[PDB]
């Protein structure tokens, strides 16, 4: 029962996209405030591809930060299989110990994507701020917002070190929401895993012009160390 | 359930290699000659991913041409599944009549790859040529050779038209080897990994573009690039 | 007319390569496994110079061992001719009972060479190993691998003794595959050319010496070096 | 009916071997004087391997020089076959036009060897000089006397240029003994060619320690140009 940790910024201001839809109203953000209830961690925005859970989102002079964990046994073993059948997972940008499941995560699903729904149609303004509801964070081939590139690890301590622009105050407390959430029960065999839906999602990621060069800028924007397990 | 045809040039002299091992020797070419028995059609070179069979290879003033057919029911239904879940497959570059299985093939495994078995040490420069054994052609993300951009379809007539520079003489006869010939689940995990690798290639889409231009296939085709 | 046995190590871990392609992968090793059908025994790798057949290959704490047999009458009489015209064959390094055909083999084609067919592009690192197909073993002037110095003889019992470090378990069983198995002119011009090439090698004799020392064969053997 | 030319020194004083047998008494030499009758040109001292004829031997401040020609049609075509089946013949030390038959000669039979018989037993002294009879010159893998390395060509003009230590007086006249001998009739199918005997002779040439390094010194000793068709 060993689990991975997914961390990174789902949205950064110093990495603002030209699209205004992506813009998140900091008002709705601080409205959803802390840990009401965790958020579903899915693979490529697939509701049938839940692999873990987001146990907190936080703000920084850098941007919104998301901390989650992958607890899907059948998915954790998939990254295992996938690893020795993927030259891209195996080879490393920079020499580092052989880390199966995580090196696969970095080749398969590099970025983070925060999706929100909107009661849309009835429109709102939480006495200052337009309504939206955080429903899930997904691991993807490339998030829409820049600097969304993640980091995978066995311990937040090490996983959070990569983000030097992360106010120690957040990191200090975030290390606790992890132990706190560790009370979660057990939910194996929840949806095998849409291998077919996942392959399709992997196919879409074959037609991304300048993706590796964009994942480069993302690790730099997140100011993550150039000696990371990332592939770009 | 019917079968799909894969056609295209595995090697085009008009679109050369930058290195030496990716060169073909007319020696081995006229050596392998027409058909011996069918040739295994695999996916990303996976011996356990056989989806059809190559029923002939031919020469042209333009290059080497490969004609194959996909008959694996389990794979034919996979391009089915895959299609309503693949935005790149669903969306067309130009307006053309929707084509599930085919649209998927072009986004998933667009190119062709000709693999040959070679000796450890120079074994038989049969002073008629260098030695190599053609063992299979695979459908992949992007061939290492150029003009490799393949064409998928239901009927060869239409499938073979996409090739201008191809001589009618071969196409006319090739349409017969098909009727003549008419006489491993699929390690999805291994296939995904192969698809992951494709996610880390530089200029793939832009390279697939130059390929359909070099292989002389119209813009009005089902090439996702 | 009888047949001659060729034995020796085609590869010895205790006597390593200076390069990468001359490495063997235990993967392909346990893949090819015992026998499938006999293996063609050729001369200097000439497909048109088949003189016998390899009836088994085995592993040892010391390396890979090859057991073959020569049965070509036209070649058996050639070592006959060749002997009374080859001063190097006639003259022995140490006093031993005259042996025409054999003395010739040791001066003409002393070493063993294991050739394998490899894919054009990485084809099947069967995640159990790298892919290679053993197509034949050839007798040559001086193998590219070390400890390759082979041993020729009339009876395996004696032929297999020359190998100290070889386990009795394999030799005992190998003597049976021989009885079990017991159930192209010869392009002299191409052979001469091959012999000419051997005339232009640096340290051949001195290299063949280190080979019999590394393959653990006695000084009291029929090795011309 | 195109023929090759074999030239070089069969014996040089500046390249004297330690063996005294090899020593040729200059007295018997000038005794055999010029062109009595040509000498048989054989392959590896094989009486059954006649491939041409020696049409003159000459002396120099350098040493005894031998000029011969290969007229064996069935042997001339053998060097042809042999050529494209011999990587050593094909490859060149230094880039030069593709010359089949001759490039094969240089890889197969580099040196020259002058053999003489001796009435031996009755002993003689041609009023100054011990009796010996020149019976043939053979082309071999390596002659016993140093600097015996030959040169093959279609015209003596070019073939003789290689030996700058060759008194023009000799060369000038030697170019004539060639036209003179060109009266010789025709003797095809004289002895197929002991392919078996030739292979054996080729096998012996596999156990020559430091042969390529000795063929080097020979081209230097003969002061032949380093841009020659020779292989060493």
């Amino acid at each position: 029962a060993p689990s991975v940790y997914v961390c990174g910024f789902v949205e950064r201001p110093d990495a603002p996209p030209k699209d205004a839809c992506l813009h998140l109203d900091p008002l709705t953000v601080k409205s959803q405030l802390p840990l009401k209830k965790p958020l579903p961690l899915t693979v490529e925005h697939l509701p049938d591809a839940p692999v873990g859970s987001v146990f907190g989102l936080y703000q920084s002079s850098a941007g919104l930060f998301s901390a989650a964990s992958i607890t899907s046994g059948d998915f954790l073993s998939l990254l295992d299989s996938i690893y020795h059948d993927c030259d891209i997972a195996q080879s490393q940008r920079l020499p580092l110990p052989r880390e199966p499941k995580v090196e696969a995560l970095h080749a398969w699903l590099p970025s983070l994507s925060l999706a929100s729904l909107h009661p849309d149609i009835p429109q709102t303004t939480a006495d200052g701020g337009k309504l939206s509801f955080f429903d899930h964070v997904s691991i993807c081939a490339l998030g829409r917002r820049r600097g969304t590139t993640a980091v995978y690890g066995t311990d937040l301590a090490w996983v959070l070190k990569h983000f030097s622009d992360l106010e120690p105050s957040i990191a200090a407390q975030i290390e606790n929401d992890a132990n706190a959430a560790k009370r979660e029960s057990g939910c194996p065999e929840d949806h095998p895993l849409p291998l077919t839906k996942l392959i399709a999602k992997a196919i879409d990621a074959g037609f991304l012009r300048n993706r590796v060069e964009t994942l480069r800028q993302d690790r730099g924007v997140a100011n993550i160390p150039a000696e990371s397990y990332l592939k770009a």
